[PDB]
């Protein structure tokens, strides 16, 4: 099925979530299906990734790439691009887990761990007791990592909007702040946790693998105009990604995966900082036991619930439901019906199914577009069939 074109520019951020794109390219999986002209382009930050996909490859940007959710949806509706609507299609989930919340040393022994309920008053009154409002950061508002730390805070009784200072700050600057004693928490992901702990910059309150096991995370999304014009090439790219994900999850191949992504032309970091996490090994600190479980590390093809790669529409729904929870994009996404309408235009799980079928991976295709009821660490459940009930079960929200 000769692709219409063998070329495409896909952006990535130098974190473990990018692995499938890098491996599909470097191990020849894209080439196997005819996509011999794939350029895996490093993005400076999420803002730059957003801008680059808006201009497209022809304008000097990118045709698609790696994204935190629901960026593809927000770009499609021009919500985060000042009204410039650039339709995109979510084609596959790249990975699950590999994210976590780091906390500064000064908060050790205060109960600021996975469940911060007992430390809620300590956090809320930090200005009076310590001279500043508890300060936390993520690197881009209204997406994955902002959601993770907001859920963690709110589950313990801390309002992330009113009780603390939750800011969007570059990763290096944030870590520097933690070292300087001016930043209290950081919603981040591999390879950051290893460095933060080993360099005694802070400890890990919890992994997203603990907050929501096998949670939806990073996704591959490409501009709709590119996909509509190159349907065969799109499926070829999906097959390459699928094989790369399958390859990455075999423990035998992980040393090579680590070696490749850590290389100078990609992440450009010492392999040592990624070796442990790729084995599901994390030193958590604050007197808590270390984690040594492959199932708690990043997973790219299959997880404990189902297939990782398949993009369940129920997950798109959770991201937009949580957006509504925090009052994000009030005018653009005023209700759950509007959210579903956006999801039906953006999520292209049908192409994932088609590509998987053509490639001979029919045994791995999920039977539904929903992964069913989702369960969080605090007992809250999200039933895709009734997002209203989920929202109403939450203690802290803006709706």
């Amino acid at each position: 099925m000769m692709p219409e074109t063998a070329n495409i520019k896909l952006g990535y951020i130098p974190i473990v979530e990018a692995a499938p794109l890098i491996i599909a390219q470097e191990k020849g999986f894209f080439a196997k299906y005819g996509m011999t002209g794939v350029e895996v382009s490093k993005q400076a930050n999420w803002a730059s990734a957003r801008d680059n996909v808006t201009i497209g490859s022809q304008g000097g940007g990118i045709d698609g790439g790696q994204w935190q959710m629901p960026m593809p949806h927000l770009i499609t509706e021009g919500i985060i691009t000042n009204g410039n609507k650039v339709p995109m299609y979510v084609l596959a989930q790249l990975i699950t887990q590999g994210n976590g919340i780091a906390v500064a040393p000064m908060h050790e022994g205060k109960g600021v761990n996975l469940d911060i309920t007992k430390a809620a008053d300590y956090i809320k009154g930090f200005n009076k007791t310590n001279g500043r409002k508890f300060k936390a950061a993520h690197t881009f508002p209204n997406v994955n990592q902002d959601f993770w730390i907001r859920y963690w805070f709110a589950a313990g009784g801390v309002d992330p909007d009113t009780d603390i200072d939750l800011l969007a700050v570059p990763p290096a600057e944030t870590v520097q702040g933690m070292r300087n004693g001016t930043m209290d928490a950081f919603s981040t992901g591999d390879p950051w946790p290893y460095r933060i702990v080993t360099e005694n910059i802070g400890y890990m309150a919890g992994l997203t693998a603990q907050i929501w096991p096998y949670h939806p995370e990073e996704y591959l999304a490409i501009r709709a105009d590119w996909v509509d014009k190159n349907p065969k090439a799109t499926k070829a790219l999906l097959k390459g990604i699928m094989e790369a994900q399958q390859w990455i999850d075999d423990p035998k191949n992980r040393p090579e995966v680590v070696q490749i992504v850590s290389g100078r032309n990609y992440f450009n970091v010492p392999t040592t900082i990624l070796e442990s996490p790729f084995k599901g090994q994390y030193t958590m600190g604050d007197g808590q036991p270390a984690i040594d479980d492959f199932q708690k590390g990043p997973l790219y093809w299959k997880d404990g619930i189902g297939n990782v790669s398949y993009p369940y529409k129920s997950h798109d729904l959770w991201f937009l439901t949580e957006s509504i929870r925090w009052g994000f994009h009030k005018n653009a996404i005023p209700d759950l019906d509007t959210a579903q309408k956006i999801i039906d235009k953006v999520n292209r799980e049908d192409l994932w199914r088609e590509a998987a079928t053509e490639a001979g991976f029919t045994a791995d295709i999920p039977s539904s577009t929903s992964r069913g009821v989702e369960t969080f660490f605090d007992g809250i459940t999200f039933d895709p069939a009734n997002p209203s009930a989920y929202l109403q079960s939450l203690a802290i929200k803006k709706v």
